[PDB]
């Protein structure tokens, strides 16, 4: 029992770190066999970032311009291009360290590991969310650009998102690893700004699921709703609408613990409405929407890798 | 910018993970150098537990007894013994993937990221403080026990904790890696529980400083306080004593800010006082306690590994 804020473990992609510099630019790369990754605004200097033309800036570069640096290594780049905001680099060496791997785009409302590092060199690792509004709540300084996230499955490490920035109220904006931004942010130095932010609704109710499994079981009603109901209801609380897509994911801890979808819709409802008169859930005293059901089901069931 | 709950990258310690079974019994195990670690109720069947004589039970064992797996690699086992209520495996292959490491006992307070495996095979990572009663907040499952807790500082990683046993209310107790346990905890399936939990005080003091230096300042009062003082007010809220010991600690923090440690005291006695009036510091409705003053600084300067 127990339930927390679990990241997936992170050695296969801490064997994939590097640091890039650039003139007097450094940050992080992603080395996948001869390929290292990382944020185009390597190639900027200071000025360059607050109105970077990233196509002349990368015209006047060569390939021995890019210092690669795997430990205490330097890795020969033989070649360079650039995709949307990623720089690829290619490099005379593959990086034996590489584990099998998927570049995917994730949808807002799934969460992934971070793996925060600093010239090549891990510093931390922490779970996250992307936002509705296409942001993530990180924790990022100076350098930290070209950290990546993440997901693992059994072997297989799906790679979702590089860090290029910080909004204001100190959340987060990156790509996925085709260099395409998540959200209509661009990797320039002046002011931008995320959208209101939204509830993620069937986090919140997969959290509570695990509220249900751990015991703490306060919050059950008696009642039911239908799901247009719910959402009316939802909605005036900034939640985003649930979506049969989203009863069907939640079916299986549904199942598990013998409390149909909509009866726990039922029980967010009240919670919504009346708050939770001081009381905790699972030791929060808000509503957890950062574990998806799947987040839940690893978790609770002990799912390795 | 931001403040996350955040682990050390778990790479080192993946490579140390391995599986033991005796019997039908399969648990983890540290495999370090020439030598695998893991709890010694290994060597128990679920019906040993309610009572067992460790000793008497490992007389009749022998080195082939216990089936080690690094993989899907058998280690040959050549010699055993116990020490306190971990069990000491002797292989006849030295593990290439060991860091640098030493073997640590923890003070309550202080934190430790766990790698929560199973079957030899890492789950998840989760960082967590030893409690001043002696248990942890952790999410184990059955077969998670052997799993380990772990400091990291640059190269080196120091183990101090492996994991035994879930106590009521869902916390858990286990013992440093000579296998003697945090708090009065014994190793036998009979009813325990924990004493009464206090509150972190010099770990709410360094996150109240992770607050001021992301913004979060609306908390910050006009006064300043005794030790004395403060202490008095603190011991009622169930906060534990603040020695001079840890406002010697938290002064990188309050020189960074400028708030002196008395000062940051004055504010916190308010927050106890008065609570928080229905506001969020860093996004957290309650006062986090799972912070020490070094986790504060690693995260907001960047600290890497
Ligand atoms: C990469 N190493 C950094 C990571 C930043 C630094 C502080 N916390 C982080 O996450 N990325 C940058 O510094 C990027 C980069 C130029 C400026 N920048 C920003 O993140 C700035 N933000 C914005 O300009 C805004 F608001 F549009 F997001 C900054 C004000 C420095 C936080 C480029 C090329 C966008
Ligand atoms: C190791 N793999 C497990 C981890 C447990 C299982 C459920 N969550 C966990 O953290 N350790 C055990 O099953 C140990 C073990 C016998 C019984 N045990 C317990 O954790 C039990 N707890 C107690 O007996 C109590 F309350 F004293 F802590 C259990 C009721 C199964 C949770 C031995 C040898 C102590």
């Amino acid at each position: 029992s127990g339930f927390r804020k679990m990241a997936f473990p992170s050695g296969k992609v801490e064997g994939c770190m590097v640091q890039v510099t650039c003139g007097t630019t450094t940050l992080n790369g992603l080395w996948l066999d001869d390929v290292v990754y990382c944020p185009r605004h390597v190639i900027c200097t200071s000025e360059d970032m607050l109105n970077p033309n990233y196509e002349d800036l990368l015209i006047r570069k060569s390939n021995h311009n890019f210092l690669v640096q795997a430990g205490n290594v330097q890795l020969r780049v033989i070649g360079h291009s650039m995709q949307n905001c990623v720089l690829k680099l290619k490099v005379d060496t593959a990086n034996p360290k590489t584990p099998k791997y998927k570049f995917v785009r994730i949808q807002p409302g799934q969460t992934f590991s971070v793996l925060a590092c600093y010239n090549g060199s891990p510093s931390g690792v922490y779970q996250c969310a992307m936002r509705p509004n296409f942001t993530i709540k990180g924790s990022f300084l100076n350098g930290a650009c070209g950290s990546v996230g993440f997901n693992i499955d059994y072997d297989c490490v799906s790679f979702c998102y590089m860090h290029h920035m910080e909004l204001p109220t100190g959340v987060h904006a990156g790509t996925d690893l085709e260099g395409n931004f998540y959200g209509p942010f661009v990797d320039r130095q002046t002011a931008q700004a995320a959208g209101t932010d939204t509830t993620i609704t069937v986090n919140v109710l997969a959290w509570l699921y695990a509220a249900v499994i751990n015991g703490d079981r306060w919050f059950l009603n008696r009642f039911t709703t239908t799901l247009n109901d719910f959402n009316l209801v939802a909605m005036k609380y900034n939640y985003e609408p649930l979506t049969q897509d989203h009863v069907d994911i939640l079916g299986p801890l549904s199942a598990q613990t013998g409390i149909a979808v909509l009866d726990m819709c039922a029980s967010l409802k009240e919670l919504l409405q009346n708050g939770m008169n001081g009381r905790t859930i699972l030791g929060s005293a808000l509503l957890e929407d950062e574990f998806t059901p799947f987040d839940v089901v690893r978790q609770c069931s002990g799912v390795t890798f």
